[PDB]
């Protein structure tokens, strides 16, 4: 393997009716790529930086960045990776109302990153479905609720306290899993499609101030996708494996709890959703001063979140994030937090590797 | 001037054991052969002067019949007609294959018959006008240490069993009292009685078989060959004898785990004493030969001492082991092997030949 750099974008989504009806204005600015923000005191303009930018408000200008652009621009090199044998991650990030649910898997009318990359994905591979490389797909989809571990893609039993809980484990060498996740066989797009369809009907979702459906649950859509190839030896063939993990990472939002007004159970998971975005936060700034040359400790282990997304923020995985923000006057200081995290996780940089999966076999050896 | 030519032979599995799926732990390296136990701890291994691997019949070296046979029995029968006695021992647990290969089936015969045959045949070719052969039987079996004889009719009783006597002529060595002796001329004739008399053979459905032999079966062929030499006057009354016995062994059984009580336990004590005694008798005789000053017990057990004068001496001995290759007989196979080893036992443990695949540390070097 050798040193890659995490790919950052951004995406600045349109004013919704709430932005509208508190009528504010627009303070994020597109310098042709470079991302400005001209704060209300005009002490000055800050100005920010990345590999990406998308600019999703308009629907008229030069510029827009609809699904399919934003897909053909950052998910497609993952699947080429991930056919390359790569590890790849794509990460949301972003406060309430900032389309971090709508960008991975969209609506009904303009789907998202998830299936418009599994789609791809299975249909790459048909093309490609010759003798000599067999292929295999499972997935799995699990949630983060109160630091609780739940699988979506069990059908819930004949009561209410159904969300059975699973717990987190270190293998000592493929890194932390989930034990007891119902990994399936994936066959084509159409049980992909119904699969995730579960999944979202079970999800935590929730009504509140600042977005009317709100998901309450980190989500992480996981792709096993194994390369048996054929190749003529002397003796049994179909030895040359690769292995490849595709993680898609749906988080949650801020969320002040002001303006998003609750009591009970909706602040309870506020409270959780806000601890786990700050032991995120700690965790990319920790690989950024790594990448400086200093000595660091990652807190991985603070959060079942970071815990299970151990060998992909940092490890060996092409990663890749997208942050979400708004173009009013209202979130401006959690669109700085956000687009401040976003500049200082493009230095971070991992060790991607090819899985060959022939360690002390014969071949990573003659290797 | 004596050696005893020890051979082991590891049958194949049966219909029963394969549909089963029984595992497999006896293998093989050429000669030698193993014991792997199926928990991975520990690896026996054992020697022999022959081995006889029949099973697979696509391996090189598969033993067939007639190897088996041209390979221990035979040269006995050269050492006959040269006037030399001459004892093959038959050893195995129920289950090894200790008849297959001895007596045989109709299609596929064993060492009685193919030496039989060929002894009739090599007679037929040496018999001249100046030189001719005579060929006498007898069948007895040993049981509690009392001699009792096959070749006879049970008479109007609740039983039959006569005991007879052993003494000791002081020229022609021991022999049995009473026995009878009857004069054999074909094939025929010997199957005839074998198989009268291995229905009176001791037999008894203990837990391991229907059928389990008790008792120790002697088969005796006197061959008396008389030729003729010129002493000035009428050639007359050359004569030279040699003694065939082929001996069948009862298996030993621990009454331990196989829980027993009475007559089974006395049939079992005696047997495990005597195949003592003639384990004590060829380790004694493996030494002579290879030329201590030893002392030989020949009159510690019944069989031991009625065979004396086929033993030691200017005779020729061969035992053969039968064994198992399948795991929930590991217990019998294993006693088979050291009960048939004379020098000595290996032991080893290895656990390190799966090297994950196609021999690892050769890209390693
Ligand atoms: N490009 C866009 N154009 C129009 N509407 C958009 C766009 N992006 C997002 N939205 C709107 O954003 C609303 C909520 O977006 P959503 O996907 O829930 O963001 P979110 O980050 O998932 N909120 P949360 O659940 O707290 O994480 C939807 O009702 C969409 O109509
Ligand atoms: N060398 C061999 N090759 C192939 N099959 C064999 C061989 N030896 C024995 N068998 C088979 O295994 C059977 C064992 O002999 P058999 O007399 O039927 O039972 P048994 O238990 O060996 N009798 P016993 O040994 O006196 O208790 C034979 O009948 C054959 O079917
Ligand atoms: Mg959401």
């Amino acid at each position: 393997g050798s040193n890659s750099q995490v790919t950052v974008a951004v995406r600045v989504r349109p004013f919704s009716k709430r932005e509208k009806t508190e009528k504010a204005s627009q303070v994020v600015f597109t310098n042709g790529e470079e991302i400005t923000v001209e704060h209300p005191d005009m002490k000055q303009v800050y100005s920010f930086i990345y590999d990406v930018s998308f600019w999703s408000f308009d629907e008229c200008h030069p510029g827009y960045a609809s699904q399919t652009t934003v897909y053909e621009t950052l998910a497609a090199p993952l699947l080429d990776r991930a056919f390359e044998g790569y590890n790849t991650c794509l990460f949301a990030y972003g406060q309430t109302g900032s389309g971090k649910s709508y960008t991975m898997m969209g609506l009904n009318e303009e789907p998202g990153i998830i299936p418009r990359f599994c789609e791809d994905l299975f249909a790459q591979i048909a093309k490609k479905q010759t003798s000599e490389v067999s292929y295999h797909l499972e997935m799995s989809f699990f949630e983060v609720y109160n630091e609780k571990i739940h699988d979506l893609l069990v059908c819930k039993g004949e009561n209410g306290q159904r969300k059975q809980p699973l717990r987190a484990r270190e293998h000592p060498v493929s890194g932390p899993y989930v034990e007891g996740l119902s990994m399936n066989v994936v066959s084509s797009y159409s049980d992909i499609q119904s699969w995730l369809e579960l999944g979202n009907k079970q999800r935590a979702t929730a009504a509140t101030g600042m977005n009317d459906k709100s998901s309450r649950s980190h989500s992480v859509f996981t792709l096993v996708m194994t390369q048996t190839k054929t190749e003529v030896v002397e003796g049994e063939e179909h030895d040359h494996r690769i292995t490849s993990r595709i993680n898609l990472v749906d988080l949650a939002g801020s969320e002040r709890c002001s303006t998003a007004h609750s009591s009970g159970q909706r602040l309870k998971e506020g409270v959780s959703i806000n601890k786990s975005l700050l032991t995120l936060g700690k965790v990319i700034s920790a690989l950024s001063e790594q990448a400086n040359g200093k000595r660091v400790f990652i807190p991985y282990r603070e959060s079942t979140l970071t815990w299970l997304l151990k060998e992909s923020l940092g490890g060996n995985s092409k990663t890749a994030m997208i942050a979400t923000v708004s173009p009013a006057a209202s979130n401006i200081e959690e669109t700085l937090s956000t687009l401040r995290y976003a500049t200082q996780a493009r230095l971070i940089v991992n060790i991607a590797k090819v899985n060959e999966d022939m360690n002390a076999k014969l071949i990573r050896e003659l290797k």
